[PDB]
């Protein structure tokens, strides 16, 4: 890895860069550093990286390039708190967030459910989200595929709920009743990485924090990163007139003058509580709110037009 | 019900003492009859209300006070200081410990040095008391904890007999270890092994005996806490260490042995320096890898740091 790229690949504001084929290199440096050199043989890593790459597509923002993204800011959040975690959980988290969106169409669950799409009636609750964990399943099944082959039954079942719940976790309707638990947990003292119910529900806040990493990056690349956001957004809303649903203002490209109160709104009733209250538990991870805040006045500037 | 009449009931102290027990520089006071209070006070906040029977534990109390001596440092004020560092330790990484760590590691802290004579493990060997013979190392710690054991077989002193078996020796073992690893002679090896695992990655606070290592490093660092208190408390209770020590050296020489310089009397005007190597040697790097692993901690160190600066003040004589 080159030498800006190791340095600057511990900051959690660090973006991956233009050149895709860096990414399974990137990967796979933050694996060995975060989990070990020997936590995988190298051979079945590559193949299942480059089997992920091949099921996620090319749509505006939830693509390959998030996947990665995504993977990095779990990588801050690790060696920033590198004691907390067990082995299976320094196996399993980059892991699920490298499938997170596996297969994502560029669609929100709603859309599917207004569609009726198959999707839908397979899975009634955060339906892509299921998808793609099944998704992960089925590429750990492809013969060489299986990354986990050297542990025991046990240990096998362990890291999959751990990538189950993870992946679940980023359905961004969960986050809002787990945040305020958490809160509420932490307020109160009861708050506790022993109780694995805690546990998992730290793990699913780290995990909406590195979705949501965006907003945490520097604002040229923030600002940048929304072009991406809001053109898979506006493609489904376009896609919502067509079904003959007015689609929220959110979605509808009529709307674009309004991105930033729109932006503005967000920072304050999601992005900003949520590292927040992640801060609160891993204060190491101070960085990613410090980031939010100074892109939650970078808006207000936009705002004020100046 | 006596479990639920305890459930209403919060203990409370004066303002300010609510307000300042939650620092960590923060000193106990003079008046001793409050030191029990501020015990089952910080008891209370870190492990909850329901963790002890209050009875039993204010019993308890009073025999481990019973069971420290009247000796110019290693006293029932240290017990109860070291147990407050350990409570400041705990409050600020709340999520960290279970209830039983919790619960045993201030019992453990209070009764840490108890029925210390104000003698080092060094002494006691040279002396050939009977303790050397029985216990061939960490003499006084396993002392100690076989005190504490004596202390929790008393007719109402099992503070823990509302535990399964099973927990109760957890707890014992918590507790052990804990008291074992204020041996200052282990806490070099624990600290450069601990310091190399943190480097590397492979400190991981779910492997049981890292865990026991971190825990042992959290003892060393608030049986130190004197070099974190601010520099009026640190430069008095220094008085109190060096009464101690020298009386030691008393000791050697009458046994017709010299003592080494830092417990020799005649080399009062060499405490300055004494003390820098000591903060150089041991209490900086113990801190600096404890707010590394910790980073709760820190203002530890920073205090460390601090009391490190006076003492260079006193050696240029300004
Ligand atoms: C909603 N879940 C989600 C969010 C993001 C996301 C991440 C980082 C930053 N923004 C994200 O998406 C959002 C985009 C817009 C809004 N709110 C919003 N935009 C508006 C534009 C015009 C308008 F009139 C509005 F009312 C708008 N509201 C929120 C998240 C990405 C994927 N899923
Ligand atoms: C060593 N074990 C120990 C130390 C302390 C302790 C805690 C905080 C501060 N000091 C402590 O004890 C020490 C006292 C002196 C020294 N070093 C030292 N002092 C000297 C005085 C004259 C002289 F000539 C010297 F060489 C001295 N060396 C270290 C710890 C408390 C309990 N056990
Ligand atoms: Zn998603
Ligand atoms: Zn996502
Ligand atoms: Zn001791
Ligand atoms: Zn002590």
């Amino acid at each position: 890895l080159p030498v800006r790229l190791c340095k600057e690949i511990e900051l959690f504001h660090f973006d991956i860069g233009p050149f895709e084929n860096m990414w399974p290199g990137i990967f796979v440096y933050m694996v060995h550093r975060s989990c070990g050199t020997s936590c995988f043989e190298l051979e079945k890593l590559c193949r299942f990286i480059m089997s992920v790459k091949k099921n996620y597509r090319r749509v505006p923002y939830h693509n390959w390039k998030h996947a990665v993204t995504v993977a990095h800011c779990m990588y801050a959040i690790l060696q920033n708190n590198h004691t907390l975690f067990t082995d299976l959980e320094r196996k399993g988290l980059l892991i699920a967030c490298l499938c997170h969106d596996l297969d994502h169409r560029g669609f929100s669950n709603s859309y599917l459910q207004k569609f009726d799409h198959p999707l839908a009636a397979l899975y009634s609750t955060s339906t892509m989200e299921q998808h793609h964990f099944s998704q992960t399943v089925s590429i750990l099944q492809l013969e060489g595929h299986n990354i986990f082959s050297t542990l025991s039954s046990s240990e096998y079942e362990q890291v999959l709920e751990i990538i189950r719940k993870a992946i679940i976790a980023t359905d961004l309707a969960l986050y809002f009743g787990n945040r305020k638990q958490l809160e509420e947990m932490y307020q109160t003292g009861s708050l506790n990485l022993n109780n694995q119910s805690h546990r998992d529900r730290v793990i699913g806040l780290m995990m909406t924090a590195c979705d949501l990493c965006s907003v945490t990056k520097l604002w040229p690349v923030t600002k940048l990163t929304a072009n991406d956001i809001y053109a898979e957004f506006w493609a489904e809303g376009d896609e919502m007139k067509k079904l003959g649903i007015q689609p929220i203002p959110m979605m509808d490209r009529d709307k674009k003058d309004e991105v930033p109160q729109g932006q503005l709104g967000f920072y304050n009733a999601v992005a900003i509580p949520c590292y927040t209250t992640l801060t609160q538990i891993l204060p190491p991870t101070e960085p990613l709110l410090k980031a939010c805040r100074d892109n939650l006045s970078q808006w207000e500037k936009v705002i004020r037009g100046e």
